[PDB]
């Protein structure tokens, strides 16, 4: 019951029934950005795939297309005017799950109009070898935090179309960035930057979609070496963006790193699941969910009366952000 505890105290905490979004905090008087307002949405999703409770399933399930509806409502539903190609990956990377879930051909549309729109236009050879952009006004860098969701996004619709197209761009673009934004050990560097070059700042969600990826890849090819990317990673990440007690970090005070610990849960859960699956790794599955079940207890140790955790897992206004976190960490297998 806690992964429905923690979802149905999030709700009531930060969902907008109205504006159908979710508050970007407990003053209620801003709603979420719209990149993280794509997180919370696979928030909702992930919650919906977890819960026994088949009436809380049922709102779940409608809540997936009321933040859809939300979002177009302010947004519209063609993403591409945003400059930002990570801010239209992420809600095409949304888009596809919520076609897994619902089986409503809209979503495959959004999912498959805004990748294409991202891979086939904002891809490029010269700079660094290859990569997409992070923006698609100026480009100036290319992006930790736009390659591997778009990876991500190309899997779910290799795995919903069956069109080789996207297997092969997932494993074009997972290349590119394992060469050129890792350090080939599971460090996940953040951006190569024009005139300047790498700039290897690791942090929870760069890690994570990395992780993702690399769990996708090697279900979708059988290669194990994806899997030894994936684990790599994982491992950098309980060893080195932790905290001396091993408690993952706060990355504040950026906003939106913040709540970056919800993206790598989400992740760290698809692995935990393929090693659980596979039994390979078996020493380090053991040490993985040990430390994995004792970040989520220290987490929420740290609830407030109405069974809200704030991003800071160590340690009066409540961030939906910060606080999911700790809700994703409930609601993985
Ligand atoms: C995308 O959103 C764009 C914009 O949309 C707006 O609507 C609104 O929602 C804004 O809030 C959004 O920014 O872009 C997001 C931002 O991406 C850029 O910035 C992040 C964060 O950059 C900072 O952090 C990195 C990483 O290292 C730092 O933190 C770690 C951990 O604490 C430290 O160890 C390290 O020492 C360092 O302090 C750093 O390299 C940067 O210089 C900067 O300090 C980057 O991660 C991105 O690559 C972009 O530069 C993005 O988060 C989303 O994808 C969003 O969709």
């Amino acid at each position: 019951s806690d992964g429905d505890t923690a979802m149905k105290a999030f709700n009531d905490t930060f969902w907008d029934p109205n504006a159908k979004m979710f508050w970007k905090d407990s003053k209620r008087e801003k709603h979420q950005d719209f990149w993280v307002e794509a997180e919370l949405w696979e928030l909702v999703m992930d919650a919906y795939q977890h819960t026994s409770d088949p009436a809380l399933k049922a709102e779940l399930k409608t809540q997936i297309d009321d933040v859809y509806d939300g979002t177009v409502a302010k947004y519209g539903q063609d993403w591409t005017n945003n400059p930002f190609n990570d801010n239209i990956m992420w809600w095409a990377m949304g888009s596809a799950r919520a076609y897994q879930i619902t089986g409503n051909p809209r979503y495959l549309e959004a999912a498959r109009d805004h990748f294409d729109f991202v891979y086939d236009t904002q891809w490029d050879e010269e700079f660094a070898n290859g990569g997409i952009w992070w923006l698609n006004s100026d480009h100036n860098t290319k992006n930790a935090c736009i390659n591997f969701p778009a990876a991500q996004a190309a899997l779910y619709l290799y795995d919903i179309t069956k069109d080789e197209h996207y297997l092969n761009a997932a494993t074009k673009i997972f290349r590119w960035g394992k060469t050129m934004l890792t350090d080939g050990n599971g460090k996940v560097f953040d951006r190569i930057e024009i005139e300047h070059g790498a700039v290897p700042d690791a942090t929870h969600y760069n890690q994570g979609t990395y992780i993702g990826s690399a769990v996708g890849l090697y279900k979708a090819t059988g290669n194990a070496v994806y899997l030894d990317d994936a684990v790599k990673a994982a491992k950098f990440t309980k060893n080195h963006l932790v905290d001396s007690n091993g408690v993952l970090n706060y990355e504040g005070p950026n906003g939106d790193l913040k709540g970056g610990k919800t993206i790598l849960m989400r992740n760290l859960a698809h692995l935990q699941k393929t090693l659980d699956e596979t039994g390979q790794y078996p020493e380090f599955s053991a040490e993985f969910d040990e430390w994995l079940a004792f970040n989520i207890e220290m987490a929420w140790s740290h609830q407030n009366s109405d069974h809200i955790v704030d991003g800071n897992w160590a340690g009066g206004t409540y961030e939906s952000w910060s606080s999911a976190a700790a809700v994703q960490a409930l609601n993985g297998i």
